[PDB]
């Protein structure tokens, strides 16, 4: 027990969520190393997770330095999770060892699930199974459509600039953009946000005009930004698009329990 808490040569682990955070029902526990991990099974073995009420869960790797852990279903509101990353000096393979141990405790807030349905072009926000907000929306147009699936709410911004080059699409090109936006809530690592779009209010509710983001009105975007937290859920249904890769970053729930469970330790 020479521990360090997770605030929100060798390899350091970094665990999300951070100590004390309150997170939405889809927040997976995340352990991310600063080095690639030859011996996944080892790293998994060194990570103890307790939950109360107890719930079964399992590890799946998003890449070679990041493991994730989650239940089969969304968390039940109330659950406390404690994470013990007992990795100090542990054999992680090919001459790499855990630099230290790491701890975190977190808790699960309300069930918040927002469904965007391309049939109606409404994004309906549900807190504990009840409709508290209904927002006309406008998504990827057919030629750059919004992927179907379940997205985990990641970070939030009062203002930023989305630049398509970040995703290997030049600004000068036909799907290019470098756009200033307010009240931006990120929901995929591939660049999908729910955000203020005063330029598509006319279209919100009628027609997809965006590059992929869920355009909503300025006050609904602000509302989304005020009431939403990491781990809350946006589900997108019925678009002409594909499915959001399970290994996106915020795609976890699109892998099915069974593929997930089986893990990918090797």
């Amino acid at each position: 027990r020479y521990t360090l808490n997770a605030t929100a040569h060798l390899t350091m682990p970094y665990v999300m969520p951070g100590d004390g955070e309150v997170v939405g029902v889809g927040e997976p526990v995340a352990i991310r190393f600063d080095e690639n991990i030859a011996d996944r099974g080892a790293a998994e073995k060194a990570i103890k997770i307790t939950t109360n009420p107890p719930v079964e869960g399992a590890f799946y790797w998003l890449n070679n330095r990041e493991v994730r852990w989650r239940p089969e279903h969304f968390w039940k509101p109330g659950t406390a999770v404690d994470v013990a990353v007992n990795t100090y000096g542990v054999d992680l393979g090919e001459g790499m060892f855990g630099e230290d141990n790491v701890q975190t405790h977190f808790t699960i807030g309300d069930e918040v699930i927002a469904t965007a349905d391309d049939n109606t072009k409404i994004l309906t926000v549900r807190v504990n199974g009840e409709v508290v907000k209904s927002m006309p929306t406008s998504m990827g147009k057919d030629s750059t459509p919004t992927a179907n699936g379940i997205y985990i709410v990641g970070s939030r911004y009062k203002h930023i600039i989305m630049d398509s080059s970040t995703y290997g699409v030049p600004v000068n090109s036909p799907n290019g953009y470098r756009t200033d936006v307010d009240w931006a809530t990120q929901i995929s690592y591939s660049g999908v946000f729910v955000h203020s779009a005063p330029w598509s209010v006319g279209a919100q509710g009628h027609t997809n005009t965006s590059h992929g983001c869920l355009n909503v009105s300025p006050s609904n975007a602000q509302w989304f930004y005020d009431h939403v937290k990491r781990g809350d859920i946006v589900e997108v249904v019925n678009t002409v698009g594909g499915t959001l890769p399970g290994i996106d970053g915020l795609g976890d729930w699109n892998i099915p329990w069974d593929q997930w469970r089986a893990g990918n330790a090797k």
